[PDB]
């Protein structure tokens, strides 16, 4: 209760970010609203604490080998992109070669490394033959899949074939499926990856952070030394793991995907197209090749009813990266506010009227009002500061 | 408090524990303090939750630039390390030379202190003549004498060194005028945002040169909104008269100290301080700074060993201590309370191996910090 009297400009600006967060419908597929009792340890004392192991960093790795069921964590990273490159700078000598995915059909760290793409096929799909052909060609020390706007699960046992054909290590980017792995509602990444690397955030609804898994001890070992212990943001890893082994968040990521399919049958009855024709995790690409808006046009208008998408491009892009033909929408921050399929109908349909009708501001104003509604039948919190 | 109470009993008796152990022992460890509550509330808001320039950052900016007197900040880096860093990433090339106190390939040379256990800057200034560094940095960490901002850039001048200040040890003294201000003399200045300012962990970068500020800012460049509005609560309240008050209490228990402890005829190195923390000095005596640390740790004073100028003893032993009151002042602790830990830190120390001593001592600190409460609740 001290902002309230001490620092009327800092507290207005939460108050206004937790009603905007309380009355619009996020839709954006890397977004969620953290758990109430990881914001509680992230405002903790524990912030005070140093200016081998705390006990708090064991119980973080500990519950982290039992939700991803693996041998070894490490729980420093601070971000899912700091993860990936600590991954690399173990493992990797100077020019060695990655291969990682983008969605189509030189890079220094410190070190300088060398960067090869496959992709999807025509369809939206990986291309696994194609990868493989790349492999082979580039013959890369570590092969690299997830990836941020996929809607289909990865493979991650024909990664592996294809990592063993060539000698390649195999990095699983899970940071955004994360909360879908760990509830054995998307394919498991190991034993196929030699190595794996996610945020805490995102779908599993933890603090911003990252971590590092193997099962490999070497791997392990390498992974600590390439890595100012923050004990308040430890601990609120630990906070979200255990909340994400409890059967409440299995139901979560069912509801998360079940809510996808939901909103992927209104839209396609609608007449409206998919990429890859579905989805099978939380998120949704739109494709808009033989529209006459353009996926930039799409997320203003959506955005001025209320509903935050992105735009994204997709296979076959024939229009600019800055324009793209796509939107990607996501389920997971409104199935943690409780939503379901009659409102993941009801959404879908919006869309649907908006982009029929996609320069009638009226109509964006008056869906805004009933989605508002919506929204503060589902709050998210009850109060803006734990 | 509530969720975690019932939702993770193991993690909340942990914080509670901590909790506890903050408030029982003394904290005399110059580093180390107890970030303000209302810091704490915004790293526990909802602000967490925004992106997986926003006007919290442009708040954190413009507060910073009046605290620090400077024309521009850049607020984003996560440590004191990483800010001095990012320094040397924006404004040198591989190979450059910096001169400091004791793929990049910075070449490093080293200044010290006399005897006296001041800085040599006659030193300082014949080895920058010979060495030409690039950049010259002042700031350290065990150093009881204010530095002389000035005379450091006489110096960088003289051989057209870029100055780096990294006031990050004596931050809170420095924005409220209870030590040479950094600003002119250095071209940048780097700092964290916790330590005596009391703000969370944290880093930031300083200048009034549009130029370096533009290579610093791409130099650094996830935003985590929370911890800008915390660094941004943090400049606020200290921009406060109630924060100048407490940098001249963290400078007035030093000197309480001091007097105490030279009263009882132990040494201290320089003869006293001038700012946040002292040094006592062992190199005459038969028990060593481990044997202090370990001694007065055991009756609840939590110090550290370091090396002293004129050091005999093995790195890893020492013949001194490090002591700061930042930490006990933020607690309220005054006069009569630091006249009374200087004795019982005398009394300890001549009679070092009298463990009964240290534990009787220990019970008997517990009333007076039990009388300074450093918080009321766990979780803000």
């Amino acid at each position: 209760y001290f902002l309230e009297q001490t620092d009327s400009e800092i507290f207005e600006l939460i108050f206004e970010e937790y009603k905007r967060q309380n009355e619009h419908l996020e839709m954006i597929a890397s977004e969620n609203y953290t758990f109430p009792s990881v914001m509680e340890a992230m405002g903790s004392i524990l912030t005070n604490k140093y200016a081998v192991v705390d006990k708090i960093e064991s119980l973080a790795i500990e519950r982290a080998k039992k939700l991803f069921n693996c041998q070894f964590a490490n729980v420093q990273a601070h971000s899912g992109s700091q993860a990936n490159n600590a991954v690399y700078h173990a493992l990797l000598k100077p020019y060695d070669k990655i291969l990682g995915m983008d969605l189509s059909c030189v890079s220094l760290t410190g070190k300088h490394y060398q960067s090869f793409s496959y992709g999807v096929n025509l369809d939206g799909y990986i291309d696994y033959e194609e990868a493989l052909k790349i492999a082979q060609s580039v013959k890369p020390e570590i092969i690299v899949c997830g990836f941020s706007a996929y809607p289909r699960e990865i493979d991650f046992k024909k990664f592996r074939e294809i990592a063993d054909e060539v000698g390649a290590l195999l990095l699983g980017d899970i940071a955004h499926v994360a909360g879908l792995v760990v509830t054995n509602e998307h394919a498991h990444p190991f034993p196929h990856c030699h190595v794996v690397s996610s945020t805490t955030h995102k779908t599993l609804r933890g603090p911003r952070g990252g971590i590092i898994l193997t099962n490999d001890e070497e791997i392990a070992a390498k992974i600590d030394k390439a890595i100012g212990p923050l004990m308040h943001v430890i601990a609120a890893k630990a906070v979200g793991f255990k909340e994400n082994l409890k059967p409440e968040f299995k139901a979560y990521a069912k509801l998360v995907k079940s809510n996808m399919q939901v909103l992927a049958k209104a839209l396609k009855e609608k007449n409206h197209k998919l990429v890859s024709g579905g989805t099978s995790n939380h998120l949704l690409l739109m494709d808009f090749l033989d529209k006459p808006y353009s996926g930039k046009d799409a997320d203003i208008a959506l955005g001025n009813a209320g509903i935050t998408v992105n735009k994204n491009t997709i296979p076959g892009e024939t229009r600019s990266p800055f324009v793209t033909s796509g939107i990607r929408i996501g389920s997971a921050a409104l199935s943690a506010r409780g939503m379901g399929a009659k409102e993941f109908e009801i959404i879908g349909n919006k869309i649907s009227d908006i982009l029929n009708d996609i320069n009638n501001v009226s109509l964006q104003l008056h869906v805004k009002e009933e989605l508002k509604a919506m929204a503060n039948q589902f709050p998210v919190y009850q109060q803006p500061i734990f």
